[PDB]
């Protein structure tokens, strides 16, 4: 409970020192805060913000004041009061589950995962967000990348047996060709948009694919039809009917990632937070599954011979092996267990008849109007799981973080692209500008932007997490606890972030599909795909 006016007067007391206007401003504001019983949680937080600002105004005005020590202690009590305000005043979470699949046909694997959530949360409305205008982005990315592969491997033909022509050389040379093909498409998209602003993304994409890659417009229309029909009868919710998002400051960023960068994870990052802000509820990646009942595998001890991650995977594999809720779910990890351990799993699952005995239900959830709750793995916070009440204060802060982060990026990126040079020259101008504009505040953030042009086309490029992903969420939490906006220097520790954790029992994160990233890939996969592309091209 935050100190009252009398308690602060005692802390900041200085014998025979004038009560300065700036000091009385603080005391008045603190007194007002303690008479705000019947005000909203956000109103109370905005008051605590004022009190913090007024306290800073004082310490800045009277630099050598005997009050300053006690006022620095008071600024700490304000932060504790934000957390107490967040933990003790909770409203219901709107019973919505938000999924996103944009850029192409939703796979049966995605639907089968979504259906688990539906079966165990019959009291929840389910939105599977799609873009009715952009069903051909994934077909465009795949066509350009496969053509870039063939163009690269052909350039390798003779100097092939040479170990200098490794997987690293392949991806560097292929990137140059992907960039040229990207620029060609973006230039066509813009040309078509000035000629006829009525044309939608899929109109332009399918005409581009007909012109440049001899694709049949009739086949592409059939694919759109089948994809639109499929999502239509799986709780489909059209982005092109989401007016608040379309009229907002983030839609140009969403289309930047959808249309120019072909990064559907980045576009998903921008959409999911808008959905939570405007509607409220819980966002889940299509690779997440419901929480396993805590008591289910209580009786089965984890072998020392197996990692924590291995064990969490085998739990889901066990369920799917014996209940077959998701057809052709892997048993790769379960099948490595000793027969006695496999038997323990079978015997437990044989004693369960209903899915509600395997997976838990979200039920009535409540959160602070201040907060967006976020999922955790061993590496820290991850936006694959998000809970927020409609129009939460943090949902607003996170939108503003993403918008500010893209402003800094585009400011350095757009000049470089406008010079209309090759990938290396463009990369060089971009990084020069990044390092030029970097300061003490945004230094760390700027050092992560360098690979933006390569996202999805080159191994171990994770730029998106700094722009639209987890780092935006960490920054938004810092904004809340520091009574400010626009944090770039993240100094929060685990203990701070853990106040915003989603309970581990609400999501099963260790799924088969979670282990296969859709927008990034590591060295292991790079090496593997290179060899796969080589034997395919020369047989
Ligand atoms: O073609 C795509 C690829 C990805 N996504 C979205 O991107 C999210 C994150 O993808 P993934 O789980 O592969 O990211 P990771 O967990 O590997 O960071 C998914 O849940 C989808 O909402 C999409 O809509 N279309
Ligand atoms: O921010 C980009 C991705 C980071 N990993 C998350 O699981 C995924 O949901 C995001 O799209
Ligand atoms: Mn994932």
């Amino acid at each position: 409970s935050l100190v009252n006016r009398k308690q602060l007067e005692k802390m900041a007391n200085v014998r025979f020192r004038t009560q300065e206007d700036e000091y009385v401003a603080i005391l008045d504001a603190l007194e007002e805060y303690h008479n705000m019983s019947e005000n909203t949680v956000v109103e109370k937080y905005l008051k605590l913000k004022d009190i913090n600002s007024l306290t800073d105004i004082y310490i800045d005005t009277y630099k050598k004041s005997g009050r300053n020590k006690a006022l620095k202690k008071f600024k700490e009590y304000l932060v504790t009061e934000v957390l107490e305000l967040k933990n003790n005043n909770l409203t219901p979470v709107e019973k919505n589950l938000h999924f996103v699949w944009i850029g192409g046909q939703i796979n049966d694997t995605a639907i089968n995962y979504i259906n688990q959530w539906k079966d165990v949360n019959s009291d929840y409305n389910v939105n599977v967000f799609y873009d009715s205008n952009a069903f051909l982005i994934n077909t465009l990315k795949k066509t350009v990348v496969e053509s870039a592969i063939n163009d690269t491997l052909e350039s390798f033909r003779e100097n092939l047996n040479d170990p200098r022509f490794d997987y690293n050389k392949f991806f560097r040379k292929r990137m140059e060709i992907i960039y040229d093909k990207q620029k060609n498409f973006i230039n066509y998209y813009k040309a078509q948009r000035e000629e006829n602003p009525e044309l939608i993304i899929d109109d332009i994409v399918k005409t581009y694919l007909s012109n440049e890659y001899s694709k049949e417009i009739d086949e592409l229309n059939t694919y759109i039809e089948e994809s639109l029909n499929k999502i239509t009868q799986n709780s489909g919710n059209d982005v092109r009917n989401f007016e608040e998002f379309k009229n907002g400051e983030s839609f140009n960023l969403y289309e930047q990632e959808l249309v120019e960068r072909w990064n559907l994870a980045a576009a998903s990052d921008i959409l999911r937070i808008s959905a939570l802000k405007e509607i409220g509820g819980m966002y889940l990646d299509v690779d997440m599954l419901p929480g396993i009942q805590p008591d289910l595998f209580e009786s089965i001890e984890k072998p020392s011979s197996v990692t924590v991650d291995f064990w969490e995977m085998t739990k889901l594999e066990a369920i799917m092996k014996y209940k077959e809720y998701i057809p052709e779910y892997t048993s790769e990890h379960f099948d490595m267990l000793d027969e006695e351990v496999q038997s323990s799993f079978e015997s437990v699952l044989a004693s369960k008849s209903d899915k509600s005995e395997i997976f838990s239900s979200l039920g009535d959830m409540e959160a602070s109007p201040l907060e967006v709750k976020i999922a955790f793995n061993s590496k820290g916070i991850i936006n694959q799981g998000l809970i927020s009440v409609k129009d939460s204060y943090c949902s607003n802060l996170i939108v503003k973080q993403i918008e500010n982060r893209y402003k800094i990026l585009n400011n350095s990126l757009n000049p470089a692209i406008s010079e209309d040079n090759d990938f290396n020259t463009t990369t060089n101008t971009f990084i020069d500008s990044i390092m030029a504009e970097a300061n003490a505040d945004n230094g760390r953030f700027m050092m992560e932007l360098g690979k933006y042009l390569r996202v999805g086309f080159f191994p171990d490029v994770k730029t998106t997490i700094n722009l639209s992903g987890p780092e935006a969420y960490a920054a938004a939490y810092q904004d809340l606890l520091m009574f400010k906006e626009g944090s770039m220097n993240i100094h929060l520790i685990e203990a701070d972030l853990r106040n915003f954790e989603i309970s581990k029992t609400n999501i099963s994160q260790s799924t088969e599909q979670e282990m296969a990233s859709l927008w990034s890939f590591d060295d292991a996969r790079a090496k593997a795909q290179f060899e796969e592309y080589k034997r395919n091209y020369f047989e």
